[PDB]
């Protein structure tokens, strides 16, 4: 199974699991994926492994 990614907003340090660099802004930082929790900068959506 791949991802299922959502744009989503945090209000705490979150690192992307992808590439190790912060989820930058006041909102919409990035993407969670709704089945395993991981968080991901929009960009690096295309590059993750995808078995969730
Ligand atoms: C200390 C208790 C647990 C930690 C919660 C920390 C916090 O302050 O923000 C609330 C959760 C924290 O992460 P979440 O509760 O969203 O869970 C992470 C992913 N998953 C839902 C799949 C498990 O998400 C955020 O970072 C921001 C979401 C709200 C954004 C509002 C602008
Ligand atoms: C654009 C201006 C800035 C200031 C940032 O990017 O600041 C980032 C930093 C370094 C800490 C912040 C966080 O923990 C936020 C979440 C993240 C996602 O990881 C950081 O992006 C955050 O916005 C929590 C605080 C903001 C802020 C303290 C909010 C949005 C409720
Ligand atoms: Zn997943
Ligand atoms: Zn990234």
């Amino acid at each position: 199974m791949p991802h299922r990614f959502k744009v989503y907003n945090y209000m705490s340090p979150t690192f992307c699991d992808h590439c190790g660099s912060l989820l930058w802004g006041l909102v919409k930082q990035g993407l969670k994926c709704e089945d395993c929790g991981m968080n991901v900068h929009h960009k690096c959506r295309e590059k993750v492994a995808n078995l969730c």
